[PDB]
């Protein structure tokens, strides 16, 4: 297991956005083209076993235990009615005190802010990709698509992302063979050699969040420069399309920095190689 590991993301133009936007209030358009410079990004979510070995070297403290609460989906033991405010639940404890990590230690880690992200990145000699960066990554080296890997949700009938299946929010079927999480490592990779980026864990990204985009072509953009809610991506285990079509690259969400939940995570990036 290799799950601190980098992949080099080519140097490129890509279209950022959609000028047929789904989700309309999310600032999906317009389409804009991007020049991105190469860089690394961490091949998967960053992982419990990943972040404990951040929190031996460090004896970091994320927000949610200082807090000494985050927010958990219903359907595992506010934004919506099915998510609870959990006293308790954090890293370590993802739905609750009773819970536990250790049998999932492969598994994303969950309940981390933006801020305990940026340190744990930076504690590794990384940093959060910018909005643009993850998206560009996101598409894996194919234009205008909605999925990483294409147009389908299922090419060739198989799954290749961990979303939600059956009657959302009181029935999930586990059709595609997770209920919650699955580990960082499963299912097909994208192009560029990434794991899960649409799909089970939503991911923290280093930009601001506004809805309003121009068209004009820019290099390396990092995002406005002030605002109240950082921007995530690609959708969690949580998302079906009857209610929360987030899991395509183009989607968009935001949370006030020191926000965490039980499906929100993230992944690293670097302008070069570290240690
Ligand atoms: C984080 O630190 C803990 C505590 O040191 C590590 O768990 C110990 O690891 C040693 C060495 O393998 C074992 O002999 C002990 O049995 C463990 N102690 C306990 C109380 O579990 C743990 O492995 C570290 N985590 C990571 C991801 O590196
Ligand atoms: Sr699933
Ligand atoms: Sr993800």
């Amino acid at each position: 297991l290799a799950h601190s590991k980098m992949v080099p993301i080519p140097a490129g133009v890509f279209t950022m956005g959609t000028d047929d936007p789904q989700i309309k209030q999310d600032g999906e358009a317009p389409a804009r083209r991007v020049t991105i410079d190469a860089f690394y990004m961490d091949a998967y979510e960053v992982s419990n076993t990943e972040f404990e070995k951040f929190v031996n070297s460090t004896g970091y403290l994320t927000e949610a235990e200082k807090f000494g609460d985050s927010f958990v989906f219903e359907g595992m033991l506010a934004a919506a009615p099915w998510w609870l405010p959990v006293k308790g639940a954090n890293w370590r404890h993802p739905e609750g005190p009773d819970s536990t990590i250790l049998h999932r230690p492969d598994h994303p880690v969950l309940h981390v802010s933006w801020n305990d992200a940026v340190a744990y990145c930076t504690w590794a000699g990384k940093r959060l990709p910018t909005e643009a960066e993850w998206e560009y990554s996101c598409r894996g080296g194919l234009h205008n698509r909605l999925f990483p890997w294409g147009n389908k949700l299922q090419p060739k009938g198989q799954h290749y992302a961990n979303i939600w299946q059956g009657e959302f929010p009181v029935t999930n079927t586990g059709e595609d063979g997770f209920q919650g999480t699955a580990p960082v490592d499963a299912f097909p990779p994208n192009g560029y050699g990434l794991y899960n980026i649409v799909g089970n864990a939503w991911e923290w990204t280093s930009d601001w969040w506004t809805v309003h985009h121009s068209v004009e072509e820019t290099l390396n953009p990092k995002g406005p420069p002030s605002g109240k809610d950082r921007v995530k991506k690609g959708g969690s285990y949580m998302c079906h399309r009857s209610y929360c079509y987030r899991y395509r690259c183009a989607a968009r969400s935001q949370n006030t920095p020191d926000s965490s939940a039980s499906n929100l995570g993230f992944r690293c990036a670097a302008d070069r190689l570290p240690t």
